[PDB]
């Protein structure tokens, strides 16, 4: 007696199969490799620029996500001297009611279609990296990465998974930098331990490119950093917290990342520009522990819901999960930030 | 196309179906597992006035010592079966800088041999359930359960994974009761939300009995309860259980109290104390307290692995500290009485 709570198994196209059906262009693969290099240099102290993971809370519209990417691309060219921008192309959010994500519900209609979900996911990632814009995503499980890893330049383990052994081992084998968010209870200890663990070699059970379960063995990831995203103990994007933080980072730690939205906003997306100001000062005055910022942005501000009128009737450019600043304001943030960096170069010059 | 740069390689892995044939479950084993699930379900849902007790080593690393313990616990289980419903602990590992647990380093010599690990794991579970003693284990990943689910009567999601979506969906499809431990920061909200989620139906990617990745769909598990194990302070006191019962939504199952970890704050000798403070609330008529987790062994304390390998002191855990057998015999006879006395207060 088992599976009594298992309604059934549906066939799942393997990674290898998907990687052929939706191939990565030479440009796409190049953009991904570049992003990883830049990201690595910045978090390890080799580059004085600031790593910026900015983009929608979650993509549900490949059309709108492509428009946004173009804009963000044209900008990244201009502020490339001070900011290395990776676009947020998260494929969901850890809901509890609400949507499931571009992979669980690609059609936004409670009609699960994982296979089509993975196709959209992969297609999307290819479309974005194809125009020369690196992308970052959240590492949900130990399988999804196999279908998209080749195109990702940055990966972030959510706040509710940083303590999870399973996600630490997963990070210890990813081919890019992985950011661990601090505990949902404001503490920074668990994220420091995640980075410690991901640095080691692990032996876990995963699936191959051919959809088969196998004993995986990782090398260890040394490009794991901490992301500050607030918590119960209050937001932590300020100098005082940044210092408490630096104080906890062990020997050989990488540069800290500060997520403007989420716990560092207190259910008010209009606080991101505020945080930017505070963080931009620390930077403008020689703070070199602050290496990257995480921004939840979009084409139009705010959030919304999934109307009774199916997907066909959803305000365009507007998130359907966490709320975010709109384009206009995003470019501001990125210009004061671009300055905070250009400045910083002197404080240390 | 840069990939697998941090992947040293993939080793072949015997599938669940394969393992289930190489190490078959006796008719007795399968019966013991089904019984335990029934009893556990009745107790946490309020249909039975007994107390569910998940007691046993912090983690098994010796199948021979684990078998001796099971015999003792079995006999005791017989004497106090009128009050307690005993489910032996069969954890393969502890919250990871030391031994990686039976599945990973089965030979206890820093070598990774997962296939032999799974064989020991499964063989063990069979040996235990084979003498009529139900077992409970921690649900590590979304694969290991496939190799052992058929023999497990109870499952617990650790404190470091209760917030993990992946483990909530996993629980929503297990064939037995799953206990969620409260956050490591003493809060009880995350565990209440885990239970909420596991109750729903989920669509995740898992592996079949044939080692293949497939889109799994769960029914939802309604036998998910909360376990109080302390945190940043403890929480087995009446003031804490009272604040807990608050947080549980209508129709929630009886809480479970862990006498160890955060509730024994840096010492195993703190379990007997926690048993009084819990036995009391039971005799005084507290009905939310449906079960307890006890970390015991054949001999007190823990230890480590010497310059020498698995020969280690006998009957002693090599991870978290345990109480001895005798202490365990008292602790359980005492918890038994508190159960009878609670039987009156309600009458
Ligand atoms: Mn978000």
């Amino acid at each position: 007696e088992e599976d009594v709570r298992i309604l059934g198994y549906d066939p799942l196209a393997s990674p290898a199969l998907l990687q052929v059906q939706i191939p990565a262009t030479p440009t796409s693969l190049e953009t991904a490799k570049r992003g990883r290099r830049e990201a690595i240099d910045i978090i390890t102290g080799k580059d004085d620029r600031v790593l910026v993971i900015v983009g929608p809370c979650s993509i549900h519209d490949l059309e709108a996500a492509q428009e946004y990417a173009l804009r963000l691309k044209k900008l990244s060219d201009e502020l490339k001297g001070d900011l290395s921008i990776i676009m947020r192309a998260y494929l969901e959010k850890p809901r509890t009611v609400g949507w499931k994500g571009l992979i669980n519900d690609p059609d936004v209609n409670n009609t699960f279609n994982i296979n089509k979900g993975l196709q959209s996911a992969r297609q999307l990632f290819v479309n974005l990296t194809n125009i020369g814009l690196p992308i970052g995503s959240e590492m949900l499980d130990t399988i999804s990465p196999q279908y998209l890893a080749d195109l990702v330049s940055f990966g972030a383990i959510g706040a509710r998974t940083t303590e999870s052994q399973l996600h630490r081992e997963l990070a210890s084998g990813l081919s890019f930098p992985v950011g661990f968010k601090n505990g949902t209870d404001g503490t920074l200890n668990v994220a420091v331990d995640a980075c410690q663990a991901a640095a080691h070699s692990h032996h876990f059970m995963g699936v191959t490119k051919h959809g088969v379960a196998a004993i995986t063995t990782t090398k260890g990831n040394e490009h794991c950093f901490v992301i500050l995203r607030g918590g119960k103990k209050g937001t932590n994007y300020d100098a005082k917290s940044v210092a408490e933080a630096k104080a906890q980072l062990p020997a050989g730690s990488n540069g800290l990342m500060i997520d403007y939205s989420h716990g560092n906003s207190n259910k008010d997306f209009r606080n991101q520009p505020k945080v930017n100001d505070v963080v931009c000062e620390q930077i403008a005055n020689g703070e070199n522990a602050i290496t990257g910022v995480m921004i939840e942005s979009n084409i139009n501000e705010g959030n919304q819901g999934i109307p009774a009128e199916g997907k066909a009737g959803l305000k365009y450019g507007v998130s359907i999960t966490d709320a975010c600043i709109g384009w206009e304001t995003t470019e501001d943030v990125l210009r004061k930030l671009a300055a905070a960096v250009r400045q910083r170069r002197e404080v240390n010059k």
